[PDB]
């Protein structure tokens, strides 16, 4: 019915596999029982072994021993350093007598993951004959926001329809549910909302006795992988299904009817995770976000949960008129004042940008601003901005750029990856939260190749300062073989597309130029004149947003001096995201020699022609790849570069009638 | 639960009262009792009398009589000069006896009209002591086009949902459906298709056992007001509901299952009017319109029933790129080449511009083009492009305009209101046929005052040759009273409101400059490079489609010698429609004096000052119209001048940003 994805086990040949005659599961846990379960399945179908499942060490077998450091005989020095919950140790037993895998969990969760990366050491092929490894996760939250509406549909979904809504209802399915938990596992993910942050009405009833029985059902699932379930509510619940004449956060029987809501929760979902906010909201009665979160927050607090408030919070009212008034701003200026008012279990959750998930953005300045409030960076899977998934877009790289972005909060040394992992500001609680991009297709991520931004997403999750090179490469030989031609050639296809997709989009980092609804596909004025707060400016003479603060809207001074001046300068800006801070004249010389306007003609000329080599790279790989994902990839690419082709000629003739100015090398420009 | 609209049969004062102890009526069909009803409703509402209906003349009383000629006793010379079936007499006794008025119809729907007629003068304050009057409609067909959907929704509907559909059924109410045929008939509309032209799945169903039954309760109503009953078709009905492989019109089996169908429908609708035709369709196999629209037409001839086959056929996967293939054209293109071809009993239903309803649109090339076809012409009543009834907008002077245009088909004197009333190629079927502009909502049409266009719609298919004026006048009268200050104002609003539209809208004939999907609003690029054909290609130094022959399209071509001639050169081409048919520089002089670009801005700044005066005129009025219509009026004026405010913003700063050229009166441009 649907791919494996990334979780091939690949049956080896005879010269790659191992000798094991047992399993030694110290734990009988419902996680330890899975943890068991995809041990046998990956040895069964790489190696054809069945090892036998034993509770104490067989002396003389060959064994992989699964347990935590109160199960161990021996406690060795490795395992001893482990202080996160979810980290492990692996290692090879050096003795001279059988041979013995030790996989060690600070808990349950860990040795979980720990037996995963085992698992991703045989796919790859590693030697595993002298093993000494220790992983804990940087991130404590590495979650997964699902936009899945319970009709069926997806708000932004390209790869299907939900794979746990249908009809208003749950799906009576529910082995494609564990083997979606088997994948985020596979990668780490500890965290999951299932529904759409958009709350409909009624997905609002998710947190009554009338669907709990099925949202417990979907959390024990992925209880069993190390995954707490989380819901996205609707602030307005109390009015909607709970007969109250209010939502007022600071209304007493609303305070009371959240807590009450929070108790009967839990009573279906013992370690439920907590709720995702978007939001008849806490400013409606006047109240400031610190307000609307805490009272939530005080109704999980008993409960151990957490309030996960979404600060993609702007006037969707803007006046396109009012070049004072900038998008850009809000989230900084919202949140920015209310730090250290906000509750222990509340988290606030930024976008890596301050506009919405655009090709290129300049990182939220609510990074490193905020020391006494818990954050956590939204990243987007689903690719809306990004191609929809018809055009190739590997958003590691990009994710990186953000995350090793330096804030210089606290001087050098001060990247959003340590901002969000909790280091840099002691964060009880943080991490981060990317986009669900799967459906219903059998391949779950509608271009085969978009399964590498889950697994990616996960990767970096887990450690941040894994390179896209290594992440890439990863998940090519499990999905796609070691073949070095193969390997080579689609890592090559995921670490040039991004660059590839912007080249022919919107350029250097103005952001936008999509058809309005929908997002895709060029549209230059498309929200140009809209309420939206989305503009690029442009006229006869140049283009661009003056967010300077010797000039513009002064939001350079959001970032902290080091940044901020470098943005501020023409001269020093650089150029990928000179539109979205300065506004230029279109013979304005780039640091890379171009003027602003041959610039976009060159990237847009040149950005079809990369697409194409990237489906004439794939195409090269016929018979090294089964026919059905060669050709639903071939698909998809020959789709890319016939839409890359109206990308190109749309903003180039757009230009060209503003503009005036021809193309430097006389290529073919509509009139 | 709505209002009367035009047909308020206010009370008169002591002053302006008949006597009248009788009606006569002669005859006793379905019609005449709907004939008599209504005048009773009349004379009792506004006179208060209650005249006894009677089958013979009182020789001593005051009385009204009804019937048609076979009824008379000496058939005078006036009514002896009756040929068309629709038509009537009117004309009081002139002897010195008692009072009498004798309303004589060619037949029962003739007597119908008649009476409306004589009501309308009562409404009025006619002096009726000395009537002779005979009236016989100039088109055929007087028809009105519903695109309700069966779920409620009504496509391009801003006067609330469908008064005929309800949950994929049709409502149990029928006593909306019975005033709504009042009204309709009132105004001589003599024809109407109930469903949308785009035919869904459920609609589909509307020509089987399942839905007919209902079908024909309406049409019995309609009957009863002397409209025929029409359904909009799926051309595709043979394979989704037929259970047949194809639908192709050539395919032996397809043919016979749509004469079955007629037949079937025809046992429940003896007069049924026949198809309204939007086309799997024939082009899907090969086959052009004639061959489809004739086979329908065979299956309806035993029958009686006509085929109005839509012209409304275009490229909807234009490339932007492409100024050789012009969308304006296809119209002329795709059917001129077929006259001749067609069936006695298909109609030819042509918008009345090339393009799409418009603000401004020349007329249809098609028109005047096809001697041996006959043809209907389609307008818009529902304001789609034309403020979508929040923006007043009386369209009777815009329909004059194309119905007045001499095509020179034959020489002077070719107007296409004697191409579509059949006169000039006597055409068997001819007429007009409106897009209803009426939904749920109390007031039936969003606006109050867009009342008057489904009025004016009804006069003009009945005598095009009514001033825009006179009929303004009629309907103020009718439906506000005759306080003079209130018929001048609001006659003054209504006669002037469409060219207050055009002004902040689209210039000089261009069209579109909406936004998309939903096309309410400004955004010039809106539909920029879409697949529409809908281009205005402004670029920095002018504006225009160039569609002469000499070095554009050739559009102009299409049109007969002299009016070709007068648009082929930019000195004659008329200024209203100069950038329809010429692209040219923004300093271009117009006829007017201004630059094109001047002309621009002009419109748009003085558009928005004359929609203010519409809202001041319209308050001056207060305490002389009921409060609940003068609020409902004043809402919508007032969102009306807000928006209005937005289309000269948006339009001015586009075109201050791609032309450089300030405004002459230095007027505020937001930059
Ligand atoms: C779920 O709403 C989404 C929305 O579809 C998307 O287009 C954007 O505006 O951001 C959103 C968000 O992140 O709330
Ligand atoms: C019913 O479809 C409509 C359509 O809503 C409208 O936007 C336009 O394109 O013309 C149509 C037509 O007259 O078929």
């Amino acid at each position: 019915g649907y791919e494996p994805c990334w979780l091939r086990y690949e049956r080896k040949d005879q010269y790659s596999r191992l000798r094991f005659e047992e399993i030694v599961a110290k734990r009988t846990s419902p996680i330890f029982q899975a943890v068991v379960e995809e041990l046998q399945k990956g040895l069964r179908s790489m190696m054809e072994i069945e090892p036998q499942v034993v509770q104490e060490v067989n002396e003389t077998a060959n064994s992989i021993w699964l347990g935590t450091l109160e199960d161990e005989e021996f406690e060795r020095p490795l395992e001893g350093t482990l202080v996160h919950p979810e980290g492990y140790v692996i290692r090879s037993d050096v003795d001279d007598g059988p041979f013995r895998i030790y996989i060690i969990g600070k808990t349950d969760a860990g040795v979980l993951y720990g037996v995963f990366h085992f698992l991703r050491l045989l796919q790859m092929g590693e030697n595993i004959a002298q093993l000494s490894i220790i992983e804990q996760p940087k991130n404590r939250l590495r979650m997964i926001n699902h936009w899945d509406n319970m009709d069926g549909s997806i708000e932004r979904g390209y790869a299907g329809r939900s794979i746990f809504f249908v009809d208003d209802q749950f799906v009576k399915q529910n082995q494609r549910i564990k083997d979606y938990a088997r994948l985020l596992a596979s990668v780490g993910i500890n965290a999951i909302s299932i529904n759409n942050v958009n709350v409909h009405k009624t997905e609002t009833k998710l947190i009554t006795d009338h669907f709990l029985p099925d949202v417990a059902e979907v959390a024990d699932i992925f209880r069993t992988y190390g995954i707490k379930t989380f819901l996205s509510i609707n602030y307005a619940s109390p009015i909607e299904i709970g007969g109250l004449p209010t939502a007022d956060p600071l209304d007493p029987e609303v305070r009371r009817w959240w807590k009450e809501t929070a108790k009967r929760i839990y009573q279906y979902i013992p370690d439920f995770g907590g709720f995702v906010v978007k939001a008849p909201g806490p400013f409606t009665y006047g109240r400031d976000h610190a307000e609307g979160a805490n009272m939530l927050a005080e109704a999980l607090a008993p409960f151990g949960g957490l309030v996960i408030w979404r600060c993609f919070v702007y006037n969707c009212q803007q006046d396109w008129r009012d070049r004072t008034t900038d998008r850009a701003k809000a989230a900084y200026d919202h949140f920015k004042p209310l730090d250290g008012q906000f509750r222990e279990n509340v988290i606030l959750q930024i976008k890596n940008g301050p506009m919405d998930f655009q090709v290129r953005e300049p990182v939220s300045p609510l990074f490193g601003a905020m020391p006494k409030t818990n954050q956590m960076m939204e990243v987007q899977i689903t690719q809306e901005y990004t191609g929809q998934q018809k055009h190739l877009c590997f958003l590691i790289p990009q994710w990186k750029e953000v995350l090793d972005f330096d804030t210089y909060a606290k001087g050098k040394g001060s990247e959003v990856k340590k901002v969000i992992d909790g280091s840099l500001f002691d964060y009880r609680y943080s991490g981060i939260a990317g986009v669900s991009n799967i459906g219903s297709d059998p391949n779950w991520t509608g271009h085969t190749l978009a399964q590498a931004n889950l697994y990616g997403f996960g990767r970096l999750a887990w450690n941040p300062d894994l390179s896209a090179e290594e992440i890439a490469n990863e998940w090519v030989v499990q999905t796609f073989g070691d073949d070095s031609q193969v390997v080579e050639t689609i890592s090559w296809m995921l670490l040039s597309s991004w660059r590839i997709y912007e080249n022919y989009t919107s350029p250097l980092g103005v952001g936008w130029m999509v058809n309005p609804g929908h997002h895709y596909g060029p549209n230059v004025d498309g929200y140009e004149y809209s309420h939206w707060g989305t503009y690029h400016y442009a006229d006869r003479d140049g283009i661009g947003v003056d967010r300077t603060v010797a000039t513009g809207t002064g939001y350079t001074a959001q970032y902290f001096p080091e940044n901020a001046a470098m943005y501020e300068s023409l001269d020093t800006c650089p150029d990928e995201l000179l539109l979205f801070f300065h506004h230029v004249p279109y013979t304005h010389r780039l640091h890379s020699g171009e003027t602003v306007i041959q610039h976009i003609y060159n990237t847009h000329f040149e950005g079809v022609e990369q697409a194409k080599q990237l489906r004439k790279r794939w195409e090269q790989l016929k018979g090294k790849i089964d026919e059905k994902r060669y050709h639903d990839v071939l698909e998809r690419l020959t789709i890319q570069v016939e839409h890359a082709k109206e990308w190109r000629d749309v903003i180039n003739t757009y230009f060209y009638r503003k503009s005036g100015i021809d193309d430097q090398y006389g290529r073919k420009i509509y009139r």
